[PDB]
């Protein structure tokens, strides 16, 4: 997944990381 806030791209199977960032790291 890719998030503009963190401006980073992730390959398939790494969606878990995206959720964590948007959890408490993406405020
Ligand atoms: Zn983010």
């Amino acid at each position: 997944l890719t998030c503009g806030q963190c401006q980073m791209n992730f390959p398939l199977g790494d969606i878990l990381i995206f959720i964590e960032h948007k959890r408490k790291q993406c405020n």
